[PDB]
């Protein structure tokens, strides 16, 4: 820690050797506009937009630019405003203009920076992009408002450590594609969506499925039931001017209630389910000790970088479904026979924060459990379109009897909820008394490290198990497992960083602390809950003891199990 | 007071008779959406947004449909959902899109809308609006943007009376238009501004001078000083975030100081100067007893309306200056020689609410005393584009020594304010006594009423005052005093209703009580300073013993004064 003296706009600044004149300037609330930097990938400097002028007289892009002893910056000079006006007058010369049409209308950094950097009057009028748009499956990719700033290509790369996509031709005639413009389907590419998270333009986009869902409303024939994920209920206040963490659960059953969805459930019912069957598998491993160690199968980014990449570990994986499609099958099975409901009359449709399920909800071997998908800008688009007011809404609760939930089941949006939970159940089923107090909290596995270890003590036997977060750390974790250096029994694994409160379906955000926000929202929602073990949920006994009447039996196994096929096409 | 009971989406609703259905369906927190209707304007039915299901399957206009007993109305149902979306791409099918450059970017409802309703892709491609973009003054008017709304010609026509701008052609090709298409100036426009603060569109907006004031910084050789309006105070901070009517005085002029500008003043100190003369010359007129009533001529709407429509009233016209040409005379005159600087080298800059000051500043009687003047919104646009962030900032203090001003000429952003602070300096003039305690405020001159009169007795003489806000209501009031009904003594006059608080240069807003909000900032701003009176002022009495040594004087009378012309051209 040793600091530096330098002169910005006239105020002294006391910073650390090292620092930028970016993060510099940060500190007496200045903000250099930018557009293809962001805090999770190192310098680039392809848009030359936050460009300042030193003593010399030169302009120098200061997000990659060290910090030294007597420096003279100028942020706001003529010059430099000038020189901004024209590069973004360059780029919106060669723009595509359907900002009627475009997805990210509102909520694009192009448009807001043209707005305040006053733009009324493109001088350079001329030749534009064209390309041709074609369908990649859940993910909508135009080239023509692509400003190639490389965010998708580094956070591909640096962090995800895939590196399906890349830079092609060269000049003002370049691109972002897969080798031979393949779709993205048989490419490297696992749906992860972190691509999508960070663009900030309307290139990379959603495939919308409100028609359908609108098209079944509208049809006097059908029952429509919806299904809300864990982490959905932290981060939709984000997109009503509230701030991250807060919980809306009563404000958005009630406005799906409006939106006219029959029946509102909680697919914190089929993670309890999920929870009882993982635990009764890992607690007949343990008894059996063979394929060591259980790796879970709840991710279907990690399903499909195991299909694609470590095709060996297929016998490892654990076969319980998603909670998506367990609570599906439960759904088409089990309600519709109470109610009495045909099968073929039954509408069910799903919000989560991720983009892998919009592709695994449409895998033959389920039979088309799920019909359609949603996320939560999709919601929130959808209840701005109704016109309900979110901020004085009416508190309710969620119909029956799929409805009530426990609190081992509210951390799945999180990294290590799962984990913890299995532990808390398995403690009741290893030993037979009830943990009490403090004891419940595993606070060992919680935190935003790379690879979280543990040594959990159950009555004298010691269970190795890990936690990864990232399919960077994943691929670390799989070679260091590998070459033997130490064995584990349970292992969990998820392609986003920091679980599924930092996935490619959440609202766009501006703050570089919204991670800890929404985990500590999380958490506080699991504290406020009167029941904190999967065990003791009502609903899952019952369904038992009238349809299955044991964990992994016959029916269970044919309706609650899957089975997976390797998808590494030799070449 | 009679009830009428409704069922609204299945909610039971009792409202009074003779509601619409919008206004009964905003209790239970509906927005439905309407492009053509104004809180202040009579329903015209032109955009047919705003359609709802009755029981019997029809769509009807919810804007101008009253409510009856055992109605049954559907607000989400598909059809209605279809229609919108096709109403709406028909629209968009024939609109020219510059969204880049246009001024009422991010702050367009039409833009608004095409988000929310959720359109992606237009099917009807075809002809689209083409026409000439032509020089109208200080209004920026483009046809290819409108949308035949009306509500520009509906606030002229119903509420400010004087019925400048009208229709024009028919069908597909009609639009706005003054006769002949001639420009403004010579028409029977007075430049208030309040169709700009109305139109839902980029088609009409204002004249920006942003470049000349950059162009003027950069030089080397000119000293810049800036001059701030009371109403600027009150209305700033909703462009960041915040409630109308909070005060942001420091904060102002710290963003301010950090633009570049060498010296920062207010006008409330030429608004004392102008106050004490004007009350010098109305004591003179009283003692004389000739030309009675007197006008005040602090709005420059006001002026252009008796040169146009009343030129018999030129007589009866207080010739103060404004308080804007009145701080520049000042500037220009004597803080130059004071300082040492020609006057070939001094840039004067206004921040100013209104767009009648834009047109007021290029007369040619005041031999260009203001360089440029602005508004809030552009302000705030240059706020945002230096990257200063306005909520984290440290309040500051006006420059000397023309920055003190006392609360008597803090209340001129409001109605009725002038004839309190001008009733506040005559009863000290004719009496010699001060007031002391609650005797301060009158209160029978506050309020929105549009016709406010009064009777204040000043020991044993009785004065007549009246006020009237709007031009509608100055007309009224014309035509009473003209007719002999009865006499007054003093007369005061706003073109816009409610104040400088409602003028044409504020930020857009959506609450439908922005102006009682911010009378109560202005007020609570007024309540909290430590001097209530204008010959309390100590700078104006340095002033008048250094250079002009009485007020009504010959240098005074030769710089603080001037003359009107008749500018009824005879057809
Ligand atoms: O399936 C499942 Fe689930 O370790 C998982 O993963 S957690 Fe959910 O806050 C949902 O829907 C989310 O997000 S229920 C899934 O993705
Ligand atoms: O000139 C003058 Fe003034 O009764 C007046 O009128 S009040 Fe001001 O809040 C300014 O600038 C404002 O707005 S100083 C003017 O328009
Ligand atoms: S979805 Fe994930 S793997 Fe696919 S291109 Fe984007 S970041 Fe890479
Ligand atoms: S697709 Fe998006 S993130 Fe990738 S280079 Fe283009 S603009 Fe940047
Ligand atoms: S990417 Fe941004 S600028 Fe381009 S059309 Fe979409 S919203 Fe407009
Ligand atoms: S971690 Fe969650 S959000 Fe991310 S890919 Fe897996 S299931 Fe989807
Ligand atoms: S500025 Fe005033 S008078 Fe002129 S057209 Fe607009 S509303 Fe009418
Ligand atoms: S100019 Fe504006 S207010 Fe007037 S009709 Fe056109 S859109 Fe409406
Ligand atoms: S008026 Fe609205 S929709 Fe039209 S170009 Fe301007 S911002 Fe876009
Ligand atoms: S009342 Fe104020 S804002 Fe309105 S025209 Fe007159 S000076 Fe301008
Ligand atoms: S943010 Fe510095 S060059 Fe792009
Ligand atoms: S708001 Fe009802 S028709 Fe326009």
């Amino acid at each position: 820690m040793n600091m530096v003296m330098l002169t910005i706009d006239g105020k002294q600044v006391q910073v650390e050797k090292g620092t930028t004149i970016k993060k510099a300037a940060e500190k007496l609330g200045i903000e250099i506009p930018g557009l293809c930097d962001d805090n999770d990938l190192k310098p680039f400097g392809a848009c030359r937009l936050c460009v300042v002028e030193d003593a010399r007289g030169n302009l120098v892009a200061s997000c990659h630019t060290p910090v030294r002893e007597g420096m003279v910056v100028k942020t706001n000079s003529p010059k430099v405003l000038k020189a901004r006006r024209v590069i973004l007058e360059l780029l919106l010369s060669s723009h595509n203009a359907d900002c009627f049409e475009c997805d990210k209308n509102l909520h694009c950094k192009l448009q807001k920076y043209a707005y305040e950097l006053n733009i009324r009057n493109i001088r350079f009028k001329g030749e534009k992009r064209n390309y041709e748009i074609k369908d990649n499956g859940p993910i909508y990719y135009d080239p023509n408002k692509c400003i190639l700033c490389g965010k998708c290509v580094r956070i591909c790369e640096e962090v995800q450590h895939i590196c399906a996509i890349d830079f092609a031709s060269r000049g003002f005639k370049a691109y972002i594609s897969t080798p031979f413009e393949k779709p993205l389907l048989e490419s490297d590419c696992i749906f992860c969506g972190q691509c999508v998270r960070v663009c900030p333009t309307g290139a990379l986009a959603e495939k919308t499925d409100i028609e359908r869902i609108y098209e079944a409303i509208s049809d006097p024939n059908k029952v429509v039931v919806v299904q809300v994920a864990p982490a959905v209920r932290v981060a939709l206040g984000e997109e009503f001017g509230l701030e991250p963490g807060e919980i809306v659960t009563g404000k958005m059953v009630a406005a799906l209630k409006r939106l006219g969805f029959d029946k509102v459930f909680d697919t914190q019912f089929a993670a309890d389910m999920t929870i009882v069957e993982e635990t009764a598998e890992l607690v007949e491993r343990l008894e059996k000790g063979e394929n060591f160690p259980m790796f879970t199968s709840c991710c279907p980014s990690w399903i499909l970088a195991v299909e694609k990449f470590y095709p060996e570990l297929i016998p490892n994986i654990s076969t319980a479904r998603s909670p998506q499609q367990i609570f599906g099958a439960i759904a088409k099975n089990y309600y519709a026979k109470k109610i009495g409901v045909a099968r073929e009359n039954m509408f069910v449709v799903s919000v989560m924060p991720c983009i892998g399920k919009k592709f695994e909800a449409t895998r033959p071997e389920f039979n088309n459990d799920v019909d359609a998908v949603l996320t939560t800008r999709e919601l929130a688009r959808m209840i701005k379109e109704s016109g309900i007011d979110f901020i004085k809404l009416e508190e309710e609760n969620f119909d029956s009897p799929l409805g009530e939930s426990t609190g081992a089941a509210a951390i799945f949006g999180v990294t290590g909820g799962v984990m913890e939970a299995a532990l808390r159940t398995a403690y009741s089923i290893m030993t037979g008394e009830e943990l009490e107090g403090d004891k419940i909290e595993f606070t060992a596995v919680r935190g935003l490290e790379g690879i979280k270890e543990a040594e959990v003590d159950i009555k004298g036997k010691k269970v190795r198990i890990a936690i990864a977060n990232g399919i960077g750390n994943a691929k670390k974790l799989i070679e260091k497992i590998k070459s033997g250096e130490t064995k584990y029994d349970f292992v969990e694994v998820m392609a986003c960083p920091g679980g599924c409160m930092s996935g490619g379906g959440q609202p766009y955000t501006d703050d570089p602390e919204f991670r800890k926000k929404r985990m500590e929202g999380i958490y506080k929602n699991d504290r406020n809950l009167p029941k904190r073990k999967s065990h003791e949920n009502e609903e899952v006994k019952k369904v038992y003891e009238e349809y299955y009447e044991k964990p992994c039996g016959p029916k269970a196994h044919e309706e609650l199990h899957t089975h997976y096929h390797s998808r590494k096409k030799e070449y």
